[PDB]
């Protein structure tokens, strides 16, 4: 089983949490290939891959802004190989604001609209995520158990 | 059964799509309440109603936009008495852009999160709602089918 992780984070909450995912990914068997946003070109991004997440906080004045490093992606992502893979996606954000991890629902949307199979409802974790840690360990234990 | 429509809607595509709604809603007996979001205050908006609607178009140069007159409602939506309310959204978009209707999630998500009973997935439209006209009558039908 081989999954692929990639992350837009700003102050590393979001990269935090996609750690997280990954050690109880490999924990349990899993090839986890854990790769920053930054650092990608959607092209093909999801080629070989069992299993798509992807991690992406929120921001914007009023506007529902994605991480500026994921964005490149988000555009791209009818390039990525999308067509029947298995996803999920999760994100930090915090709840004083008023689109509550809205960059989770517009990615998990276009994951549709593109044929992706999204296997659980994203994660939203709000404030400090190291406080949420029973709360991701157990998203991704049951994002293993829908596959 | 007393149903209020809420608008945000620049171009008027929205606006003609909650006009259909109305008709339909009107035509099977409820009592429509029809109102343009620019002239609603949301306290206590909600109040009295049977069935709440929120239309809204989206817009931005990136990020994910609300229709302006819209935004102060949606700020709002916390004082709208939408805990335990019978809601669904809909709002007309444009597929050649990249976040489809994407003022749709951020309201379903936040209504979601405020108690609200969604009873329907949200109608998304791409292009002249005018086309689209069984949809709309269709996505009415359905909603007032999952009270
Ligand atoms: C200008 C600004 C706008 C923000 N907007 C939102 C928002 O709309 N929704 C949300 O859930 N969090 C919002 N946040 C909170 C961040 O997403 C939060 O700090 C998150 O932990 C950042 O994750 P990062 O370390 O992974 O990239 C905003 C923060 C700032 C400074
Ligand atoms: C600058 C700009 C940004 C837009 N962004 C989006 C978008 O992100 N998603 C979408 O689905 N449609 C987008 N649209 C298309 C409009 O939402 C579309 O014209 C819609 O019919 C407008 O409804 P209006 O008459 O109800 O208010 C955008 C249009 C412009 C001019």
């Amino acid at each position: 089983a081989k999954a692929l992780i990639v992350y837009g984070s700003t102050t590393g909450n979001t990269e935090y949490t996609a750690e997280t995912i990954a050690r109880e990914l490999a924990d349990a068997g899993y090839e986890v290939d854990s790769r920053d946003a930054a650092s990608v070109e959607a092209g093909g991004l999801f080629e070989g891959f069992d299993l798509v997440l992807l991690g992406c906080s929120t921001w914007g004045d009023d506007c529902i802004e994605l991480q500026d490093d994921f964005i490149p992606l988000f555009d791209s992502l009818e390039e990525t190989g999308a067509q029947g893979r298995k996803v999920a996606c999760f994100g930090c954000g915090d709840s004083s604001y008023e689109y509550f991890c809205g960059a989770v629902d517009a990615i998990e949307e276009k994951l549709k609209n593109l044929g992706a199979e999204i296997v659980q409802d994203g994660l939203r974790i709000d404030g400090d995520p190291r406080a949420a840690r029973d709360d991701i360990v157990g998203w991704a234990h049951d994002v293993r158990g829908a596959i």
